[PDB]
């Protein structure tokens, strides 16, 4: 059984999403009693995608940001790969919307600034997302966005350095050239997707939408959309600057960060740099672990620092999160 190794660190809970690429189960990390989400993949099912899944994980390991969903633990079995991630109760973007017909300009600005923060960080690390959509946008118990920075939807193709949108669900949020599989400079692809998001937040429907798939396909490639009466000029403008069929004509991140629409109620640009980066080990978390590991501090630190996203790394991070909730930094041992 592949689960035996996992089952000694976690007890399972009712599944959250069947989804395409991975089953996702809600779970309890035994040592800390904290909730986590676990992504379960089947290596035999994934087959040829497995190499890419591994590089996507390597990418995720290098992301530590206030609006990126945190990775805790990666466990590999003969047949399975388990990803353990921060759990986000608020649910997906529209689980968090509360089904309200649409958000006001200031209501969307609050959310949208967080999306910009997350994506800017990702780009700063030298990656593009290439699959920004509502189900990749979760909300934690504080109603802060946590982006899922991991996916198999957008994939590289060809001898050239091109990317292709693979998930037909993602279509309405995907840039034209990405859909065509002629996307290089994928970061521009991301600016397009946020434009779509921006539109939906303020309007309560998509700018390009059709039951027919070719029809929807064509509307996107053509780039024309309705502009509701209730959108402000500023809103409308920012939309135009993002929703450009020509990738080269889409607003740059740099100009997005400090856009007048973006700065309008805040008078400071999006703060996209990691506010919680890994500088030094938190002493309390270390003392707690060494109590449990029955060892000395330096030894304990050196061990955490290997930072293998093993059960140790997960335990460290969950204790860390506990301190941040203002909870006791304690383990469940005994």
């Amino acid at each position: 059984k592949d689960y035996d190794e996992l089952l000694k660190y976690y007890e399972l809970h009712e599944t959250i999403g069947t989804g395409g690429f991975a089953k996702v189960k809600l779970a309890c990390h035994i040592l800390t009693g904290e909730m986590v989400a676990i992504r379960i993949m089947d290596k035999n099912t994934l087959g040829s995608d497995l190499p890419r899944i591994k590089t996507e994980i390597e990418a995720l390991k290098n992301l530590r940001h206030q609006h990126i969903c945190q990775l805790y633990h990666v466990l590999e079995t003969a047949n399975k790969i388990f990803m353990v991630l921060e759990y986000c109760p608020g649910g997906e973007l529209f689980d968090y919307i509360i089904s309200q017909d649409r958000l006001s300009e200031e209501e969307t600005r609050v959310v949208f600034r967080q999306i910009v923060s997350a994506v800017a960080y990702v780009h700063s690390q030298g990656y593009a997302h290439r699959d920004l959509k509502p189900e990749n946008l979760l909300f934690d118990e504080y109603h802060k966005l946590k982006l899922i920075a991991f996916g198999l939807c957008a994939k590289p193709k060809g001898n050239k350095d091109y990317h292709l949108q693979t998930c037909c669900g993602s279509l309405a949020y995907a840039a034209p050239e990405l859909i065509q599989g002629k996307s290089y400079l994928g970061s521009e692809a991301d600016v397009w997707s946020m434009g779509i998001l921006l539109y939906v937040l303020m309007c309560g429907f998509l700018p390009f939408d059709d039951d027919n798939v070719m029809a929807l396909y064509k509307k996107i490639m053509r780039g024309k959309y309705d502009v509701p009466k209730w959108l402000s000029p500023s809103s409308i403008l920012l939309l135009q600057q993002m929703l450009q069929v020509d990738p080269k004509k889409r607003i740059s991140m740099k100009n997005l960060l400090n856009h007048p629409w973006i700065m309008q109620d805040y008078n400071y640009p999006v703060e996209w740099q990691s506010k919680n980066p890994f500088i030094h080990l938190d002493d309390d978390c270390v003392t707690e672990l060494s109590v449990h590991h029955r060892n000395n501090r330096q030894t304990m630190e050196d061990l955490i620092s290997l930072w293998q996203y093993d059960h140790l790394t997960a335990t460290y991070l969950l204790l860390l999160a506990k301190k941040a909730r203002g909870k006791p930094v304690r383990l469940r041992l005994s």
